[PDB]
């Protein structure tokens, strides 16, 4: 009934299930849980892995020796439930030195100072076999217009991703790089806000092989943005290295609902896209249980996410395979859209009378799409009415 | 006091003085104006040129004679002026045929039609001595999930602007493209909806120097997006075209509101931007005249976008200018974010203990960024309350 | 197999199937539907009745003898095939004189115009037997600030409805008013822009039972509010006289899609409200198929409205019916919730040391609401996964 | 140049220039002040008076002699400036006790504490001269559908403002109380979301006349809603007793900018209305210094709220008195949108045949409006470019 495994590849950040419930108004509801607790509390909800920051793992200021005795103690952890680390990435935002940003802060020193504190991490990311690092500059962007030059930041942006890519090349590691795009929140405006602005901005890096995008499905959502069709984007182009999955009810603050919740249809369709297209990196969860629940509810929450992947799979699927939706699809041309334009070239074009001179406009624009019928065996099959 | 001359660059498409008021609820409250009557009274005002859609100067359906006599009749009142014609693009939105996309439609048929439709266009372009083609794709998108695979699609519009590429080349003709992104209406969603996304599909293009993009305001803030940001992206690409520019108040229908009108403050960090970076492009508004208004109010709108940019240029430019603006950025330590982090070089960085480990993370992050008095000074400068 | 039958009490707008395409930018898709048609084909789906505004039924400038005809042809398409019209409204937004509104236009002479085609079609609509009037003011508002005075625009607001109940009262006639709100388009702003706005106003009217409101999903959602809150709120007001049903994606223009598209999860939980609260108007749908669809697909659109609420209705009954789920709502105390916070009364409150004095803070704020296992009972069974 | 005075009435909550700049991602970045810091500074600024929460003067959990002691010093700094406290409020949001809500959690024993917390600081704020007593229920509402039945929750609410009446009038206090809505943020959906929900809930209480509403600039504007309209509709209600003002950036988190930044046009129109209306209460400042700045940038964006209140108010009173601004406004039809439509009543109206029969409707629809002249030159009195 649903129960995911470790070979469906599901994954959660340990912010996620960690996370105590502190928000702009008000004050933490629940204590906070050790890494250990949370790995071994997933590994027996059938979870594959888990993912970090520098922080959540290390406290901030710790010693060499506290250091090394957090990372022991996580390792044996690992090894004794069999989970992995597929992705980890850097905390640029917590710390009040981080307030104008760490990469394109004004001030030089603090973005000297955030280039070390991510190459550090990277180095224990390999130790632990991660092979996804993410980058989210929750801190780069401005509240006021004079604040920041936007081309000078791209600049500095750009200085730090080709320094890092650098590094990774020097040490011959094998890790690559994921942005993770934001339109807003902490900042008033975020640079690179949305999937399309972060694949613009690696085409002009030194080695864009090494960088591609994580997406967020809320983070699209609060532009108000076709998360699937972003998805689909960054699958054409190449580039997607690692998703984030959740949910969000529209435009307004980051809620990182559990997966399923938010918007029901666009989980339908990302579902069908990440199969068809044979997606296979980490499911991974980036949500956080509501303030209002207790720990039972934490496991609760997140269950249903990997529970609600599963329910969606099954439905897509059956979907895809139903004889008279393989049939909507050809009466709705998809097979059509899929052949070339002009395959016969500009000139065999260009002379072709039944391209324009001879085309008939009114008959071809009398042809229904019956794409209303196809999105009703949609639904149908979502509901499991058939 | 702020009267605009052929020196200014301010140009206008026919479609906006043009409007004659039909919108999704209503008729229209306008007679239709004759080109060349617009091209004489945009001359008046002090406009420098004009820009157009195919449909716009010829009828749909027109036979060749009928169509040689609308240019002949439009280059007479351009010769009588001395306006100009620095852009042109296509109409593949309002036709039913159209429906389901021109180059991204479903019907191969109707994807050869799109082309050989604006093939026949740009040959006029050529003629009237434009620089830049414009494709706005209105009707590249879906209603539903299962209407469009975006990946094929994707496919279909590469080929589309590598055949247009193909062809220029061919000609020899001395004219680049823009792509404009707009997020969603008339469709639910459309493909490339935002700047970043326009400016990442351009790089897989096989000949991606003749692509750039034209930017209007109000799209942008139809996805909630920073538009100043977006521009600033677009010129530090090198991909700045051309640009479109109106008034939007907020995430909603498509506006087109006169320049000024809508986000103020935004529009004087655009032009901010644009002076200061030296863009040399038309200064092109793509605008609706509300449909409360006879064509006294068309005038007097189409002469207020010209008068809101240049007491904008006047104010963004006094800002600049004053001493006590140039010493609160470098009190921001705007100086600061202009020069390299690490000229020094990766390993330099690494080896440099005042950027790690010695570094004092308590000093730096109690360091006011003032930008508050920073932006009271260009809330200052905006009102002319210096 | 969730047949629809007129015992489900199903209608739509004679304006909703016979919409013929046309957009802001694009002409009409499809042909016009003659309403005896639409009667007819609408019987056969299983439909209850149909509504409309004047201008659907008798064509704008049509003589006395036209105007008799038009009704005489329609009176007998009902009687034919058993279907009522529950519910008329008036066109007060089409036609270029309300260009600046109806009720509120600053002409004075417009303004008494609005009001006699109004009572001309209250006559109507009692003739053939609605119980309901509409009025949706979607030009009552504007695109700048000076152009309308918002006090006297409600003044003028006020004098309109309080005429319209003095008429009805007069002639003796059995028939409510509803108003529907939206918050933008066609206008910049419409005032009265959600359902709060609209209940708040008709207190202030001089007879204030004989209005309520009818809201629409797509226009609360516009405004990106919740709408089975905003029925809530009708609801225990004792003013939900109708209701429009449809689909929309977020803050964007009006999509008007069918019934169960958008936003999923919102139409169940609404659904599950109609159906718990015993609301016995119609369930109407104020819907447009797409402009890519021919006839079949407006039918097939037709039919999946009544499908979807079908569906929704079986798994809402079910979800309530649940024993795991009842005991679920009592785990999160929705049985306390019902009950009076202090039936006690205020001194027995002031003097109750248990609800302060002696109150365990933090004991009760351990413990969980438990809500995340209730909404995945929810999920589950939306999605028939129990 | 611009310098408030006492006179003038500018306020600020004491969590205001207090904010230590705590973010749903990042620790604070300035130290707490000391409310009597807070007063002295706000008093040498120009300011009239301060306002607070509970929990702003008194820290939560305070025995009874700390509690006299905290009053005690805030008494003595009002004492030594001058400074009024013309508004307070409580805290129902920052405990996790209140995780579900204040007035309407589902835990009985938790409503009961709610009530009791407010009554003992009614009696505090009566002691300090208040005039107001504002509720903002930032708690109350819901991230999911099943966890709220909202007609209860309004049961519940209704209750919780029927005792506070009970309780002022009992002990004969000349206090009025006033709702502050909110979308959503910290909650999902917040209950009465806008001010018209607002509204319209009054009017079901037991001595409507003690409730009125405290409007905020920024979230009516994260709805997407004119401010100005809004308020407009709270003066014609005779509700409006209190007004928060600041800044927001659109749709998105709610961002409480200084007063001025943000929709400049919005303020503009904002400052016309207070002021043409003779609104005579507090001028209150809600807003939270970016947490960029250091205390210099506190007291500097302090300022700048009162500053833009000033230049805004010359604007205004110059666009009303400039005789060309008169004639427009005439052109415009504004005269006659104040006068009655049918002073001579329904049956005059029903008898003239000017209003229907003999109505030249193509005529009227001819007639421009001049609205965009009129918003040029509300433009240029802004920008002081007359
Ligand atoms: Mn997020
Ligand atoms: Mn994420
Ligand atoms: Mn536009
Ligand atoms: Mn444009
Ligand atoms: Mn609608
Ligand atoms: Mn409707
Ligand atoms: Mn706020
Ligand atoms: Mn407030």
């Amino acid at each position: 009934n649903y129960q995911p495994t470790p070979e469906d590849r599901f994954t959660f950040g340990l912010w996620t299930v960690g996370w105590q419930g502190r928000d702009p108004f008000g004050d933490a509801t629940r204590r906070a849980l050790d890494p250990v607790e949370s790995v071994r509390r997933l590994a027996e909800l059938g979870a594959h892995g888990v993912t970090f920051h520098d922080d959540d793992l290390i406290p901030f200021g710790s010693s060499d020796s506290e250091r090394e005795e957090h990372v022991k103690r996580f390792r044996q952890a690992l090894d004794d439930t069999g989970m992995k680390v597929p992705m980890a990435t850097t905390n640029l935002f917590t710390h009040p030195v981080f307030k104008d940003g760490g990469f394109t802060a004004n001030d030089r020193d603090v973005r000297r100072y955030a280039l070390r504190k991510t190459i550090r991490n990277i180095d224990l990311a390999v130790e632990l076999g991660a092979e996804t690092y993410v980058a989210w500059g929750g801190r780069e962007g401005a509240e006021s217009g004079g604040a920041k030059d936007v081309r000078d930041a791209l600049d500095r942006m750009k200085e730090a991703f080709d320094l890092l890519g650098e590094y990774v090349t020097s040490q011959g590691y094998d890790i690559r790089f994921a942005i993770e795009p934001k339109p807003n929140e902490p900042r008033g405006d975020i640079l690179l806000p949305t999937v399309g602005h972060a694949l613009a901005f690696i085409e002009r890096l030194e080695r864009p092989e090494l960088y591609g995008v994580n997406p967020e499905v809320g983070h699209e959502q609060m532009a108000g943005l076709n998360f699937p069709h972003g998805i689909a984007q960054a699958l054409w182009a190449g580039k997607l290295f690692h998703i984030d999955l959740n949910g969000q009810n529209g435009i307004k603050y980051d809620q990182d609902l559990r997966f399923g919740a938010g918007d029901l249809r666009a989980a339908f369709w990302l579902v069908d896209l990440l199969e068809s297209a044979g997606y296979s990196g980490p499911r991974h969860f980036d949500f956080k249980p509501p303030r209002t629940e207790d720990f039972d509810g934490v496991w609760a929450s997140a269950a249903g996410c990997m529970r609600n992947y599963l329910i969606l799979k099954e439905r897509a699927a059956a979907f895809r395979a139903d004889p008279e939706v393989q049939e909507a699809l050809r009466a709705s041309r998809l097979d059509e859209l899929a052949r070339p334009t002009a395959a016969d070239g500009l000139q065999a074009l260009l002379d072709d009378r039944s391209a324009f001179e001879e085309f008939d406009v009114d008959a071809a624009a009398a042809r229904g799409m019956a794409f209303e019928r196809l999105d009703q065996l949609a639904m149908d099959h979502l509901l499991g009415a058939r």
